[PDB]
């Protein structure tokens, strides 16, 4: 009755150059506020490490915000958030979830969240992580706006 | 085993202006239809008191709808926030929050907002959902706007 | 211990005969990739048959993708997705969840996902199916973009 589980909450995000056309990954707050990691759930190196094989329900919401770029017609821009796992086996990451949506707004600006949640079978030693299209667009402001979680079922 | 859990569906939700405030909490149906409360967890006037302390998964969708309003000008918006109120500390702490900027371009619009996340709630704590604008909230169907939680 | 659970994933999709005035259901992948069914959870005939009574968490995400339509302004277009529960008793469906949003996207094309999830009490033999407003709008391209799942609590 003490299954591994953790709810991570956003932070400012220390800028750290990433590969070109490569999706940046966020790092989080894991012990302050509403965040936490327990029952051997280890959040290390911007990774959420799995303490044991089994089926976990992982979820994450990422609120994006920005000034209207809206440019015929103009080909839409896109914001996207992806949750992926990396294993001992193929170091080649496997995308589990991906909420991607077109954005061609009007008005002073815009802002909206992308929430995904599902259940996958992970093996101990697996490392989860969220990635996003554009880091500068993630609202790091509030704790209840951008989060990431996972718990053994 | 069998632990606490519940699934509330939307209802009428009459208007108001009592106690003067913003981000009105919604009312739910705790039994009629797909709705239900079990294992010591009960709905009680906008709240959802937790029977047993432990880790919970709170979730909820609130379908919004309204007639398009002209809108470079700062856009209006919609938001839904789930709150945890505890007797120990008065100040209700916001757990979740989905805010979407609205600025349509047609007859009208609609679109739900869904939020799901796990938290470590305390026994005797009270959960409730709040929305930017109570009137925009759709009350037609129960599968459109719901709100629940269970003990993991 | 051994609780029923299954995570299904989208596939190209095969045209089906148009008979009644109803929502098209989706059929999926239940073994390859991130897909799976276990502990007596049976995926048969486009339905997710419930092995045991009790409470389940049903979830699904359908990423829609289309071409910009046109829109006293013009009434908006819309897309929907609804998880339906069909009982052994009355053959009449029972819409459990329902996600529907309008669309007037001003741009070349668009695309956006719709995620829904909730806990219900289901009986044995009961079936579950995901329906959509427009089949041809569903993005079947990736497994993580359109999925359907459920597990016992
Ligand atoms: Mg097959």
């Amino acid at each position: 009755g003490d299954k591994p589980r953790a709810h991570l909450t956003v932070v400012r995000q220390t800028p750290t150059q990433h590969f070109k056309n490569q999706f940046p990954a966020l790092h989080w707050e894991h012990e302050l506020g509403l965040a936490f990691t327990k029952n051997r759930m280890n959040y290390t190196n911007k990774f959420l490490l799995i303490p044991e094989s089994g089926d976990y329900f992982i979820y994450s919401q990422v609120t994006f915000r920005g000034m209207t770029s809206e440019c015929r017609p103009n080909k839409p821009d896109s914001i996207t958030v992806v949750i992926t796992k990396v294993t001992d086996s193929y170091p080649e990451p496997t995308q589990l979830l991906m909420g991607t949506k077109s954005v061609c707004e009007v008005g002073s600006n815009w802002f909206q969240p992308i929430y995904l949640g599902a259940m996958f079978s992970l093996q101990e030693g697996d490392k989860l992580m969220v990635n996003v299209s554009d880091i500068s667009l993630v609202d790091y402001t509030k704790e209840d706006k951008t989060f990431f979680g996972a718990f053994l079922l």
